[PDB]
This record gives structure tokens, C-alpha cells and sequence, in this order.
């Protein structure tokens, strides 16, 4: 189930443990088929330098039969929506995920967190939204469900850095769910056990999970304006 | 013989070039049943963010049946034997060696250096001081090895960073020795093989070598002050 | 064909991905016998610290059966042809690179580019020049050439940083060596020079001026160039 994880973190960042081919070989052990590496945006503290970002295009797309996504969790740097990912960054990544991490944007007010959310969503820049839930960061979570519903983004069920509320809100928003788990070790690639029980609860309709099939997110992407990828054409 | 290695360091810092899956693979290869990592301290050059340690916690206890300790190689900041390893860090971490090194406490007059190491042995906080005999830095020496008995911290026998008077000297005073092989790479590990024969040179007793076994040296932890660590139970 | 590739990068720069292990995982499976790391020098953006250098000096010489070359690849700091690499730093490296990198040494005047990579060469202190042929640099090719010939410097046949007729040509012509290099950033392309072959041979180089045909062929050129041999390589 889910042979897809779409959010982890390598070496590039101190606080993570694990490079790219230490990913593969566990990807290829679990049976993930496809996964996205996702390192914190170069604004955040601990975090590489935006060259590691543009020179992804150079990795191979499909190793021992597991593909490779090319992605960034960017930061959300503003109330106007404005992540911490250049025009030449966009121009070598797949994935674009956003989300909130204190160096880079401090937890305000509920106001002030919904609109820089929801400016963030309403970019069309970035496909997924991480940790939404997370309590230290407080917003209006139907009024963000309905965002990204609306603008086609993905909100993350998903340490260092309210599943309930999250999924149902999406439920009932009509919107899009991504299962990440923020790996920082290749260990836990994978690994999101603690929210589907709580999906299956809500009764979160199995249909609006990408991470069902590589087919399934990969079609998201191009959905969101992504040129087919050939090489993951038998996935 | 010495299944145990407490003293490496990974690509944290960019003069060491091995990663945590590196040491684990070595690890098993060698027949080593416990290992530590213990990345510089981050006041030093070429060090991790201090997130790197904090977020150790997540690291699997057991790997391809291999135990593996959170550690840290902190540096002796103050001559109140302070060491830049916060509370935060400890809470994260297992084991905690000390040593110095010139970025951080540029070797001083011998007794700078030893209020400094006897100090640090001292705080309670350290479990073992590394590479003590390294005349880089001199100090009191059947002194710090009386101080190192009296505080229970264990004192290694060990570039770009004697053997025999820190041997014969903790052997007349009671105290612990761990053997570390401070690798820089995953190929050094375990590997102690050149102090060792001074050891056998002073016939230090056997059982105060930390490295005998597994849970000889988690029952000095314990003794120490630390948890037990339930998925080493059967190591 | 070419068991030799010069010249490669690590997880030391955030912009590469690969480690020492993954490298030698991959020349096994691609019987590449005899490789090199070459890190960006410390003067750029995202490169390793210095002692990265300094500390190489620890790696095993062989693991299986593959033999690893400490190098590095150093940054052209200006018009008298320094690079960034400190004696102690020399001390524990076989392999020198040097080449041009925009946050080091920005683009310029062909004059003043040639004058830098000339200077450079002329130092004494360098193997090889990396991608010459770069767009970006304009460069008098043939003067280079000339130089390089005349130092016993190879030039290399060659996204982030990033004329490959014109440099084989002038190479043939001026007498020098051409070393090839995949200046990966994962393993996944080691030892891949396919690109420039092909015009290698349009040109008429000749073979016995490649240094990469085999590890003693490259051994043989860095003793030549003052390196003391080294033992643990006797075989390969
Ligand atoms: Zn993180
Ligand atoms: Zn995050
Ligand atoms: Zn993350
Ligand atoms: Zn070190
Ligand atoms: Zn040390
Ligand atoms: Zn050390
Ligand atoms: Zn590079
Ligand atoms: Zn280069
Ligand atoms: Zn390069």
C-alpha cells in the first residue's frame, strides 16, 4: 500500500542522515517505486546552498526500478505567498512542496499564518503543503482546505520541526491528500502509519490519496502543467 | 576481540567522509556489535549545526542487528571545563566524549589546560575524554587519570588532530579506558590494534576495558546516569 | 575503454550527491580500476572546508581492487595563476585540478582569462586545467595550448558551471596530454566521456597523448610530474 513517499531530507542538511543512494537501496528493499527528495529551502537554517537544488536535473530518473522525483520543501518566506525556490531552481525540480519552519517565517497570528498559507496556495507555484497540522503554527484549516481544493494543491498528512481536523477538512473541501514522511533518515522512508488509521475514521475517501500510484501523483503533476517524465513510463 | 567502537566521526564535518549507513555496513562486515557516532562539537571548524545532535533521536537503536549509540565529541570550551554541548543536546544523546581540539580551546600553559580536562572530568557531564595522551596538549597526567577514576569517565587509549603513560597511569589508579579508533572513515573502524600491545605492555587488567562487550559498557552508561536502552536488552 | 576517470565531486559541495563509497561501488561495477575525488577548492561558494584536503590523507589506497586518487580541484584566484590550495593542503594530495569558477574568478577579457590559466599552468603546480573549452572563459586556445604543452600540463576534453574540437586540435598540434575527466556530480556518470570521444577521433588525437587509457599510463605522467610512486598501486 502506497509504494510512493513524496517528502525526506538528505545529508545536504546536518540534521538529516541520509544521501540519495541510501534512499534508493531502502526504496528498493520496501518496495517504494517512487519517492521525491525534498531538502529544506535554502532560507532555513541547516540547509544547503540553492546550487544543490538547480543541479538536480543531472540525477538519474529511475534506479533499480525505483523512479526519482526531483523536489524541495521550500519555506514560506511571507503573506504574500512567497517561497524561498528561484526561477532557475523551478526550472530543474518535479516537486514543489511549501511549508511553514520557524527560522524562516516565526508562528504569528491565526490571521497571519492563514493568509501566508493561503497567498502560498493561491501562487500556483507549489503541489503540496507540509505539515499543515502541525500546532505550532495555528490557522483556519477550512478556510485553507478550501484554498487548496480550489488552487489543485495537495495538504500533507505527516519531530524537529491536528490530523483529524486536516483530513476531514479535505474531505469535505474536496481537495487532495499527500502521505510524507519527512524521513530524515532513509530508516522511516515510507513510513506513515499514524494517520491512516485516522483517514480511514474520517472516512477519507481512498480516490483523493496520490500516493496510491506512481501513476496516480505522477498524473497530478502533469495535471499541474508537469511535461510527461518517459522514463518512469512502465511505472 | 572488542566488539565495541565509541569514537567516529561522518560527512557532518567535511573532513570526515563516511555516513551513518557506511559504519553500519563496516560494522557488520568487522563483527562489531555496538558503535557510537560522536561528530565534532559545533563550536569547532567544520562542524555540524547543533540540530545535527538534536535530531539524532530518531536513529533506529538496532540495524542488521548492530546496536547503535547517539554520541557526541564535544569540545572543552572553558577552564570551568564547560563543553559546547547544550541541554537540549544531551537529551538527545547517549553517549558524551570531550576532548580538545585548537579551534575551539587553543592549547594554553599546562595548567590552563588541566583546571580545564580535570574540570571537565569533573562536570559529571562526560562519559569519556579522548585522545588525552596527544602532546599537542600538555597536562597533569597521573593527575587527570586519579580525577578520571574519582568522576567514573573512562579515558581513551588513541593525525590532523604516551599510549603507554595513560595506560600504566589508569591501571594504577582504578579507572576505565575505552578504546575508540576516532575514524574519519568507515574503513578505520574498530580498528585499535596499535595502542593495544602497549596495553598488553603494562598488562592493564582486563575488565576495565570498556570494549569487552556490548553490555559491559552499557552498564557503565547506566551506572552513569543513563536510561536503560530497552532495544539493547538482548545485545 | 578508460579504466581512468580524473575527476569527480562529493557530498563535500551541497550540488553533488555522492560519497567516497558510492564512488567506489561504481568503478567497481563499471571496471573503472583507478579514479580520483577532485573536491571544489575552498574558495567556492559551497565547497568543502580545507582541512577536507588536508584529512584525505587517511583513505585506503585500494578497496576492492580499485585504486583512489586524493585530489582536488582548485580554483584559479587571479592573473598570477594562484590557486587555493595551501602547502599543506599539497602535501596530502597526488591529484592537482584547476580551473575557473564564477564566484572565484568571474568572466572576463579573453586577455584576462588567458593570462590566469596561463599563469596557472606556468605555476608549476598543477596536472590538469579543467574544461578550458567553457564558453563562458574565453580564452586564446592555441597560446594555451602552447603552454600547457610546454609545462607537461594536461587539458581537459569536456550544466551548473558551464570548443571541445577547438582544445583536442590545439592539444594535437601544440604536443600536450588530454586527460578525461566525467566532472561527476553523483557516480552515476563516472567514468562517462562519451560526449567528446567521437571528436577526439575526428581530429586525428593521437591515443598515446590520452592520459586515462590506463592507471600506469596516468602514474607514470604524475611520477614524471614529481610525485614519489605510490606503493600500494605497484600492481595495478
Ligand atoms: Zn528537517
Ligand atoms: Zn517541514
Ligand atoms: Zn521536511
Ligand atoms: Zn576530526
Ligand atoms: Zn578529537
Ligand atoms: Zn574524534
Ligand atoms: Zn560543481
Ligand atoms: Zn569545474
Ligand atoms: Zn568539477
Amino acid at each position: 500500500m502506497y509504494p510512493v513517499d513524496l517528502h525526506m531530507h538528505t545529508v545536504a542538511s546536518t540534521h538529516a542522515y541520509s544521501t540519495l543512494s541510501d534512499y534508493i537501496a531502502q526504496a528498493k528493499q520496501k518496495g517504494i517505486k517512487l519517492f521525491a527528495i525534498t531538502d529544506h529551502g535554502p532560507d532555513m537554517e541547516d540547509a544547503p546552498h540553492h546550487w544543490h537544488f538547480i543541479n538536480m536535473r543531472i540525477w538519474p530518473r529511475v534506479v533499480d526500478g525505483v523512479g526519482i522525483l526531483r523536489g524541495i520543501e521550500a519555506n514560506i518566506k511571507n503573506v504574500d505567498g512567497e517561497i524561498d525556490c528561484s526561477g532557475k531552481m523551478f526550472d530543474s525540480l518535479d516537486l514543489i512542496i511549501a511549508g511553514f519552519h520557524e527560522p524562516v517565517f516565526a508562528p504569528h497570528d491565526k490571521a497571519t499564518n492563514t493568509q501566508a498559507m493561503i497567498a502560498t496556495i493561491a501562487s500556483g507555484n507549489v503541489h503540496i503543503i507540509s505539515h499543515p497540522g502541525n500546532p505550532k503554527y495555528e490557522i483556519d484549516v477550512k478556510a485553507v482546505a478550501e484554498a487548496a481544493a480550489k488552487h489543485q494543491v495537495a495538504l500533507e498528512i505527516n519531530f524537529l520541526h491536528n490530523c483529524r481536523e486536516v483530513a476531514a477538512a479535505v474531505r469535505d473541501a474536496g481537495g487532495w491528500v499527500a502521505l510524507g514522511s519527512d524521513s530524515h533518515t532513509a530508516f522511516t522512508m515510507g513510513e506513515f502509519e499514524e494517520c491512516l488509521k485516522i483517514l480511514d475514521a474520517v472516512d477519507f475517501p481512498p480516490e483523493r490519496i496520490l500516493n496510491v500510484s506512481p501513476r496516480r501523483l505522477l498524473n497530478f503533476l502533469e495535471s499541474r502543467g508537469m511535461a510527461p517524465i518517459a522514463e518512469f513510463a512502465d511505472l
